[PDB]
C-alpha cells in the first residue's frame, strides 16, 4: 500500500544546465550535487535530476508534471518566465490558471492554481464528453 | 514562488487498461473518468490520466516516478505485482528498499521505502563520485 509520491526523477543532458533552471529560476532548494545527479527540494517534492549525457529529451505526447502557485504570485511567474526566454508548450483552457512551460531537456512543466478539489468542483458543473464521478 | 507538485500527468494509449492498473493494483481512488482521461488520488498526490491511442510508451532513458511505501508493506507489495505479471525495469542498489516497474504503457515506477531525509544521511556517511551538500 503506496501512500503518495516520494520523488519525481528527470533525465537530464546537461546537469549544471538543469539544476541552475529548478535552483535559480524556479526556486528550488539544491541539497546535494555529484558527477552524475542532484537531489532538490521545493515543498514537500523531492526532485532528483539524473545525468543522462546523450539524453534527447522527451518524445511529443500528453505527459507532464505541475507545480502548485498561489493566485496571487501567477501573474508574475508567468511574466517572469517568459522575460527569461522559456519556451511555452500548451495555452491554457481549464480551470484555474495555468502556465506550460519546458525545462532545458523538453520536459513539460507546468505552473497551477488549483487543486484536485477545484477541478472537480467546475468539472461537475461543465463536464468534458461524457464524465463520470465517484 | 511554486509550493510544490500539483499533479502528476502520463499519456496512456488504453485508458480503461491504465484506470485499471492504478486503481486496483496500486490502489489509487478513482475520483472521476471521461472520454478522454481520469482523475485519480493517492495520499496527496493528484494523478491525471490523458488518452492518447497511438502513444507508444515513453523511450529509454532514466524519467521516473515514485510512490512511497512502508518497510512492512514492502515484501508484500513486490511479491503481489511479481505475481500479477508485472514487468521490472531496475534493481535496486541504493539507499532503502525499491521495487522498479513498468506500468501498461511503459511509464517508469517506483515504490520506495525512506525519503530526502533518510537519503542524505545516509551519503554523507558514504558519497556519490564527487558529492557536495549545502
Ligand atoms: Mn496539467
Ligand atoms: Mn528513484
Ligand atoms: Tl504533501
Ligand atoms: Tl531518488
Ligand atoms: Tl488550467
Ligand atoms: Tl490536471
Ligand atoms: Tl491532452
Ligand atoms: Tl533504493
Amino acid at each position: 500500500m503506496l501512500t503518495g509520491l516520494n520523488h519525481l526523477t528527470l533525465a537530464v543532458a546537461d546537469l549544471p544546465a538543469s539544476i541552475a533552471f529548478y535552483r535559480d529560476l524556479l526556486g528550488f532548494r539544491l541539497e546535494a550535487r555529484w558527477d552524475q545527479g542532484a537531489y532538490l527540494e521545493l515543498g514537500s517534492l523531492w526532485l532528483c535530476l539524473s545525468r543522462e549525457p546523450q539524453y534527447g529529451g522527451p518524445a511529443a505526447d500528453y505527459t507532464h508534471y505541475a507545480f502548485g502557485i498561489a493566485a496571487a504570485d501567477f501573474a508574475r511567474f508567468a511574466a517572469q518566465l517568459r522575460a527569461h526566454g522559456v519556451r511555452e508548450w500548451k495555452q491554457n483552457r481549464s480551470e484555474g490558471d495555468s502556465f506550460y512551460f519546458l525545462d532545458p531537456d523538453g520536459h513539460r512543466l507546468e505552473a497551477h492554481v488549483g487543486d484536485l478539489r477545484s477541478r472537480l468542483a467546475a468539472c461537475r458543473q461543465a463536464p468534458y464528453a461524457g464524465m463520470r464521478f465517484a
